[PDB]
């Protein structure tokens, strides 16, 4: 009625989604028609697989739960939308979005069905190299955090237990020139004491290197791979928060000497916290930058207009614990600052003339 | 002239898709709808007498801050294809999601550019999206705080023995030396004194540590057992489909509303499901039922089971102890946690090997 069917066939013809029209016969469901995308999609030529069920785009890929739900709607005549695992003519894996529509044809008195396909490669792939690396930021945050705990724990008493160690040197020293006849007693107690202190020691060390187990290696990686890495991880969400993000990679600096998942962590810690300072801020600028740098280091510069820093606040920064928000750990900068200078780089911060935050880090 | 099938087979085919399919036609800076199928008038709530011969645009309503009409309009200036997502809006106002994809096709006799365009709502995979995302988030910091929590705990519990040794030693030894005349004495008693004073600081700091870590608590609710359950898959879950691993959820109606701190269960469940996927990598049948179940004492049972590498004979009394793991880079610490976050809300849990070689886990929660 609206249009006359030419019409409407050319635009089928050319849309640049897959697009084709079964005739079930029997347990076979034929292609009658294809559209030139459908051929581009496969890989296939028209005059070859038509009165055929398309199920050898599947290949030798049969074990998909899509397949069987498609299977069950078509037996029920309901429409179905399915993602599958296909392959072209020539073995290329393409991830294949399927929309199926059964059409009872009152004429014919036969079901057709007409089925829409989109390539989903691209979607299914990042989405799943975003899963990989959401799942290695948990697991190298959750060992990171308890190896900071530990570090931090025994540095802080490291003080009590030799003091107590150094009072039995004392004590002992003082009660070798006795003769009271209890003063033994004393002394096997004082070196069991000794021994306890000692024990403290042995087993902080035990439960942080139990923890800090299992460490990893430094390769040559790009530093605009692991900027958008950590993008991906650490500022979705920006645009929601009307962050304006502006990336300047000197294309002369981009190649580094470094161990990725914890440069990514690095630098998703930095994200985060200037998503945070930015949470209530009229100005919304975010800066990365990556520039030569003096011994023979390339400098990474992270700039927020955001929250800033107050007077005193700036020197603590890298210190282990010290935070300022409710819920923090204050623990992101000290992780960090301890890995990158571990890889040969120094860190430091210092408040924007905006009154936000510049961090600066260098690696080779 | 080529035709694998007459038109008016291929018109009824568009007629009855599932999926909103239009032909526009190009008229200056307008993309004007010259045909509708019945998916679109359900899609959109509007009536093809009413919306033929204008430009889609009306269904992005007031909402025009969006990237992707932008997209469209260059798509739409030059000859090219597009796909994109719009929030669009229904006729009684209400909010979708719209997948569109828009090929412009130059038709020779007309002379003119038309365009065919397909519509699917996909409200539910954005919201869910984006509803992953938020978890993806609070898994991170649950995660990190709750480790150092369980790392702050193991290393009170370990030190708490030799601190109150040498705490009893010096009570023992200032015992001993009370009866004393020695001229030393004095200076002995202080100096054990100061030692007393040392290994009490030692104590109050690991707890001072403890406590700040730990100073992020929250509160219990009732929550809907399917929700928990979505969230917890949702994250932990989401390679099974290309890992070729056979999801089961077989939730009992009568056994659904629980009592929890919902982010602690969440870890709990995560953490199952991860370790359930990680032991059925390299197993012929990998397969995992997740029921509920009502049970004993007003609670309710929840089973996990895998088709994966199981446990060993032994191994099972020692899964909920605290850094006990069998992975190289494991930290046996996710059960632990597990454990003492369930008992500390109103349940218990406890574990079994499966008979396919796999493990089984159940746990409990109030509905009080
Ligand atoms: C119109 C239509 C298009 C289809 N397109 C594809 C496709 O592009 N790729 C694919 O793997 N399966 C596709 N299928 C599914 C198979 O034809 C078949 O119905 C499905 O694999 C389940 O049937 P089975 O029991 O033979 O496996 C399509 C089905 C229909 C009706
Ligand atoms: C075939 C076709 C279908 C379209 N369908 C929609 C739609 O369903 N919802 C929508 O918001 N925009 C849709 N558009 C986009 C608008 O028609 C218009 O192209 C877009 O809003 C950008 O142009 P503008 O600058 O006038 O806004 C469609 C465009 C075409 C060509
Ligand atoms: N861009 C910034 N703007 C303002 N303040 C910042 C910025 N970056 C870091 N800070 C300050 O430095 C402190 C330390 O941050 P760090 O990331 O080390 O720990 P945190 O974010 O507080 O805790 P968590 O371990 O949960 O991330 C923060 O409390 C914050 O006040
Ligand atoms: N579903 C499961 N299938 C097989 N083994 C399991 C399962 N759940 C737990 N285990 C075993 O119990 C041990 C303790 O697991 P838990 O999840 O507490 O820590 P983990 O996985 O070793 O360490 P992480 O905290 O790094 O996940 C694991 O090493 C694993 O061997």
């Amino acid at each position: 009625h609206m249009i006359n069917a030419k019409l409407l066939q050319l635009m089928v013809e050319h849309s640049n989604d897959g697009i084709v029209v079964a005739e079930q016969e029997g347990n076979e469901s034929i292609l009658i028609y294809v559209n030139p995308a459908f051929e581009r999609l496969t890989g296939y030529c028209a005059d070859d697989i038509l009165y055929q069920d398309c199920r050898f785009l599947q290949g030798e890929d049969h074990d998909q739960p899509g397949i069987a739900i498609i299977r069950e709607a078509i037996r029920e005549g309901r429409p179905c939308c399915q993602v599958l695992r296909n392959y072209r003519k020539d073995g290329s894996l393409f991830w294949n979005e399927l929309s199926i529509t059964p059409v009872h044809n009152e004429a014919d008195q036969l079901t057709y069905y007409i089925g829409i396909q989109r390539d989903v490669t691209e979607h299914q792939q990042t989405q799943a190299r975003l899963q990989e690396l959401q799942s290695e930021l948990v697991h190298v945050s959750r060992l990171s955090a308890m190896g900071e705990m530990a570090s931090a724990l025994a540095h802080e008493l490291n003080q009590p237990l030799a003091a107590i160690s150094n009072y039995m040197k004392g004590s002992r020293r003082l009660l070798a020139g006795s003769s009271d006849p209890n003063t033994p007693k004393v002394e096997s107690a004082l070196d069991r004491a000794a021994e306890q202190a000692l024990r403290a020691g042995q087993i902080i060390r035990r439960l942080r290197d139990f923890v800090a187990r299992g460490e990893s290696e430094k390769r040559v990686e790009s530093l605009s791979k692991l900027i958008e890495e950590a993008g991906a991880l650490g500022l979705a969400g920006a645009r929601e928060q009307n962050v304006q993000l502006r990336f300047s990679l000197d294309p002369g600096a981009d190649l580094v000497l470094a161990d990725r998942v914890q440069i990514q962590q690095v630098l998703v810690n930095l994200f985060r916290n200037a998503l945070e300072a930015m949470a209530q801020s009229q100005r919304r600028e975010l800066v990365v930058t990556n520039t030569p740098a003096a011994d023979d280091m390339i400098e990474v510069e992270v700039s927020d207009t955001g929250s800033g820093f107050q007077d005193d606040v700036i020197p603590n920064l890298f210190q282990t614990f010290f935070t300022t928000k409710d819920t923090g750990m204050g623990v992101g900068l000290s992780i960090s600052r301890s890995i990158i200078e571990a890889h040969g780089g120094r860190m430091w911060a210092e408040s924007n003339a905006s009154g936000g935050a510049t961090f600066r880090f260098t690696l080779p």
